[PDB]
């Protein structure tokens, strides 16, 4: 891509309102002027400090979004002013996974809902990993739902920055310490994040949620793998969490291996779950 040849978004796209009020920063519910179809628009300022980082988010989202579990790239635009870069993509109108769990009774999702959502996350990750892309910011806030209960991944912003985000979904290997100065990691760091996301769906919050983020950052590399608090869950669900949450990434399974895990592989009530999720989205709307 080249920032020079990009057109002005006037009469093509318009901003409606910010989405998630700061969760994603300068991200808006947008509208394709001519059709009225919604789009999510990421608005970044084209500063010299953040100009190469800005181009890279365009290029990545552009080539790696042609998969049903990743929100699709539409186009890039520059609104000349300090110039404003607009990154336009597919709008997912039913909120994030975090929203879904906080707007549910008892801040807990049914196990078969967790199995459905976790598989869609892993299918999106398998697409990224096969194209040598690590998502790097897997969390319930970056996993969105559409009106018809489809699950899509967002944010190539930190994909492989001046502000470090939330640390709760971060794998031990991405947190630098004395025996890990270079914070050496691979695609498996997203699988740990997927495991924390499944705990988040089961409990309504990631482990260490009650800690100061800086304290969680210190604790993640030294604490044993997090575990589900309740004993109610199936053996397969406990086994899936254990798979995602292997402390040492060197023996953590691959995305392909986790997709074959009985909890992810065996979903007999798939059809009903999709209907239940749709019903939940409609009853919240
Ligand atoms: N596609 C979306 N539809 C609805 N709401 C959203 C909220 C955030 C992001 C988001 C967050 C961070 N970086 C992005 F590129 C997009 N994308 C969407
Ligand atoms: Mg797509």
């Amino acid at each position: 891509i080249d920032l020079s040849s990009l057109r002005d978004p006037a009469g093509i796209f318009e901003l409606v309102e910010v989405v998630g009020n700061g969760t994603y920063g300068q991200v808006y519910k947008g509208r394709h002027v001519k059709t009225g179809q919604l789009a999510a628009i990421k608005v970044m300022d084209v500063t010299e400090d953040e100009e190469e980082e800005i181009k890279l988010e365009i290029n990545m989202l552009k080539k790696y979004s042609h998969h049903r579990n990743i929100a699709t790239y539409y186009g890039a635009f520059i609104k000349k002013s300090d110039d404003q870069l607009w990154l336009v993509m597919e709008f997912c109108g039913a909120g994030s996974i975090t929203d879904l769990v906080k707007n549910t009774k008892g801040n807990t999702l049914k196990e078969d809902w967790i199995a459905y959502i976790s598989r869609e996350i892993l299918r999106g990750l398998a697409h990224l990993h096969i194209h040598h892309v690590i998502h790097r910011d897997i969390k319930g806030q970056n996993v969105l739902l559409t009106e018809n209960a489809e699950v899509k991944l967002v944010d190539f912003g930190v994909s492989a920055n001046t502000f470090i985000g939330t640390p709760y979904w971060m794998a031990p290997e991405v947190i630098a310490c004395d025996e890990n100065p270079d914070a050496t990691y691979d695609y498996r760091s997203d699988l740990w994040s997927c495991g924390i996301t499944a705990i988040e769906m089961a409990e309504g919050a990631p482990p260490l949620c009650d800690m100061h983020p800086m304290r969680a950052l210190f604790l993640i590399p030294r604490n044993p793998p997090p575990r589900l608090k309740s004993k109610k869950w199936s053996k397969k669900f406990f086994s899936f969490i254990e798979g995602c949450l292997v402390k040492n990434y060197m023996q953590r399974p691959s995305t392909e291996q986790l997709l074959k895990h009985p909890f992810i592989r065996d979903q007999p009530n798939e059809r009903q779950v999709r209907i239940q999720l749709k019903d939940h989205i409609d009853r919240t709307r």
